[PDB]
């Protein structure tokens, strides 16, 4: 609680912007008014000097005082904060507006008594922050335009009748983003009347007791998110920005003019990632290789994509077979990019990972453990205490399901609020396993980077600076977050992401007790032994506790869309095999549980969900948007169809271990039905069998019958295998 300095700092900043200029009595009254102001949160007196604006407390007509003279007289009479009209000459309070905002308090000592005045001031002043500051960094915006609506549309009008105008009284509908817009001055007054209720301790008790939301919000605003809006003001300003830049820039001098140009080189390497050239790639296939590369129709295959598609297609113009599948399945790992950044987070951070070419793992690894070294210097400094560090991002790489209708699909300006809901459900931690490129400034977004990070370094985290403003962080960040919430910039509307950087190891406790809880609790609806290993979490990525949360509700989902006596019979099969249903947000290729049963690396699949036989586990990614699965669930249940298909084809021939899939009873139905489903669904037998058996047990009635009225042979086998497996 060094706050003595917040005295003594609220002390110099009433210093510069507070003009005393009364009688002679220059003592009762400077510090009259220090005792009304000091009620103010320091921080908005800061942000009011940031924007140029002073403070005069003055004797008599405050209209007759310099600064106010160039007023059109007009502008003489205001509004007090019950709604009465006054005249500025007549009145005891003035904040004028404009570029060179000034505040006008004509002087006196019962401020302390006559609650009203008080009061009165504190309602300009928060006019001053809802109109002179606020406005331009962009607020208030929907977090507060939420507590209007919490207010007018709740039991007790009595909110509303404190603090809304008629003119917000009878709007119909709540207030949109559209009517914050065209309503400015409204919801600023709004702003201004809670902050001032807030500030006037008499006042308070009324603002809590009428207005709760306003009261809650207000108080949250004052006590810890002001500092922010501080910054994010500070963060419009050139010679702020600047200032802070070089501070930064001087404390890592020494680390860089020591750099070595393979130090450089790596950094580079690790911002642009190498493309594979077609002139090697040719030369590393042996003439039939070659030819079976011209005979091939590149635009025939499925694991491959349209950049690796269209590549792959130049190779052939530069110069489905089981065995030719084999072939594009190598190519797939040799045409990737060399992407230090990607690498770290395909992996989670596990480097020794199998996923690819040994050659290429060394070589991953060698400039990771360069680079591991040459970001030793942390940034606690002398320079600067707390500091802020900005990052733009793509939703798509933590959750492209959500990422899928973020944007407004009619206007593409705005954010939908029902997926940023969603998407803000249980976004509680996060975690970096990869190089962290961060702007010390904040800075303009890719138009496909919605989401606008807001990153408190540790003075522990360690970095590295680069010459044009950003700064590279070290791999394995702790990430808290603080706050979610939409903003606008630039005509356009953001998810800012408030996140504090805490030590990685705080994180994985909480990713590593969740593990326990999750088991603890399924071991028991299951029936099996206590301490069994079932549930897994496999999470390293910055959406980390959304892969957590969602396992709960995805098994939850599981449990009750399915046959209590299915689910115990095939799990206690997989358990029995130390199968696991693997929860992660690294690519799959990556998991063991996969990886380790594999004959070939190029035989790697990586999916939404993905069930492997050898290790009787179920692997589901997070961040992917499984093809065309509407959520999560239903790719789990999909996964556990493969399951099934297993238990029951072992429960055919006891003595082996063949999939029920297999067996010509069910290949004919498919002959006749494996194209009544989906087109997935069409692929093949197993395939064909767990989206049958996923639409059967599907949330959605309507998706069951269709199975049942087009897959009717289908439906009546999935069924006879259910009572088999639970008979058996
Ligand atoms: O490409 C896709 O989208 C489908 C990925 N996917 C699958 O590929 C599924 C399971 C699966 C596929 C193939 C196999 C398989 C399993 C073992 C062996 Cl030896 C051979 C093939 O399991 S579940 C799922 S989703
Ligand atoms: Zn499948």
């Amino acid at each position: 609680e060094r706050n003595k300095t917040q005295e003594e700092h609220l002390k110099e900043i009433m210093k510069h912007i507070v003009k005393i200029e009364v009688k002679g009595e220059e003592a009762v009254k400077k510090e009259a008014a220090e005792k009304l102001l000091e009620k103010v949160p320091s921080d908005v007196l800061e942000m009011y000097k940031a924007i140029g604006g002073k403070i005069y407390i003055v004797d008599g007509d405050i209209t007759k005082h310099i600064s106010l003279e160039a007023l059109s007289e007009d502008k003489k009479k205001i509004k007090d904060i019950y709604g009465k009209d006054a005249l500025l000459h007549e009145h005891y309070v003035y904040a004028k507006e404009g570029y060179e905002p000034v505040l006008v308090i004509q002087s006196s000592e019962d401020y302390v008594e006559n609650t009203e005045k008080a009061l009165n001031v504190y309602y300009e002043i928060g006019k001053i922050l809802s109109r002179d500051i606020l406005s331009k960094i962009n607020q208030p915006y929907q977090k507060f335009l939420d507590v209007l609506n919490t207010i007018k549309n709740a039991s007790d009008s009595d909110g509303q009748d404190l603090l809304f105008t008629n003119q917000l009284k009878e709007h119909p509908t709540d207030f949109s983003v559209e009517f914050l817009e065209q309503n400015s001055n409204e919801v600023q007054e709004v702003f201004a009347k809670a902050f001032a209720y807030y500030i006037e301790p008499q006042h308070r008790d009324v603002l809590q007791l009428y207005a709760p939301e306003a009261f809650n919000y207000m108080d949250k605003f004052n006590e810890q998110e002001i500092n922010l809006s501080l910054e994010e003001l500070k963060d419009q300003r050139m010679l702020s920005r600047y200032e802070k830049w070089e501070k930064i820039k001087q404390h890592y001098q020494h680390w860089s003019d020591s750099l070595s140009e393979e130090g450089r080189g790596l950094l580079k390497k690790l911002q642009i990632p190498i493309e594979p050239k077609k002139d090697d790639i040719i030369h590393s296939l042996s003439q039939e290789e070659k030819e079976l590369l011209k005979r091939i129709q590149i635009d025939s295959s499925d694991f491959l994509s349209t950049e690796e598609k269209e590549f792959l297609k130049k190779l052939q113009i530069d110069i489905l077979s089981e065995k030719e599948k084999e072939f594009l399945k190598k190519l797939k790992l040799d045409i990737q990019p060399y992407d230090i950044n990607q690498r770290l987070q395909d992996t989670g951070g596990l480097i020794d990972s199998p996923s690819i070419n040994l050659d290429v793992r060394k070589q991953y690894k060698r400039d990771i453990q360069n680079i591991d070294a040459l970001l030793h210097q942390s940034i606690g400094s002398t320079l600067y205490n707390k500091i802020y560090l900005y990052e733009n991002m793509n939703i798509n790489n933590l959750t492209a399901t959500l990422g899928a209708d973020l944007v407004d699909s009619t206007d593409n300006t705005k954010i939908n609020r029902g997926i940023f809901n969603e998407f803000k459900k249980n976004f509680k931690y996060s975690i970096s396993s990869n190089y962290m490129i961060v702007d010390i400034n904040e800075r303009p977004a890719l138009d496909n980077e919605r989401l606008k990070w807001r990153i408190q370094l540790s003075p522990d985290t360690r970095a590295g600076y680069l010459e044009n403003g950003k700064l590279i962080l070290q791999r394995n960040i702790g990430l808290e977050i603080k706050d979610v919430q939409i903003i606008k910039q630039s005509e356009k509307e953001y998810i800012r992401i408030d996140a504090k950087v805490v030590p990685k190891s705080k994180i994985d406790t909480k990713i590593q007790e969740a593990q326990l809880n999750i088991n603890q609790e399924w071991n028991k609806a299951l029936g099996l032994p206590k301490y069994t290993k079932l549930i897994t979490f496999n999470v390293h990525n910055r959406y980390a506790s959304n892969i957590v949360e969602s396992a709960y509700l995805i098994l939850n989902e599981w449990k009750n869309n399915i046959q209590s006596d299915l689910i115990k019979k095939v799990t206690n099969y997989l358990v029995d095999g130390n199968g696991r249903f693997v929860f992660t947000d690294i690519t799959l290729p990556n998991i063991a549980e996969q990886y380790t049963h594999q004959d070939e690396i190029y035989e790697q699949v990586h999916s939404k969900g993905l069930y492997v036989p050898e290790s009787r586990s179920i692997l589901l990614h997070g961040p992917s948007k499984g093809v065309e699965l509407r959520n999560d669930s239903e790719g789990f249940i999909h996964e556990f169809g493969h399951a099934v298909d297993d238990y029951a084809g072992y429960l055919l021939d006891k003595n082996q271990s063949d999939l029920v899939t297999n067996s010509k009873k069910f290949i004919d139905i498919f002959k006749e039905e494996g194209s009544n489903l989906t087109s997935y669904g069409r692929t093949n037998e197993a395939e064909f069998f767990a989206e049958a058996f996923r639409l059967m047990h599907s949330t959605d009635h309507a998706e069951r019958l269709k199975v049942q009225k087009n897959a009717p042979k289908t439906f009546q086998f999935i069924n006879d295998q259910i009572k088999f497996i639970i008979n058996s």
